[PDB]
């Protein structure tokens, strides 16, 4: 349930999209 940015840890957020 995210928009996966390159860290994977907390970078997994929809905001990244």
């Amino acid at each position: 349930d995210c928009c996966p940015c390159p860290a994977g840890a907390v970078r997994c957020r929809f905001a990244c999209c």
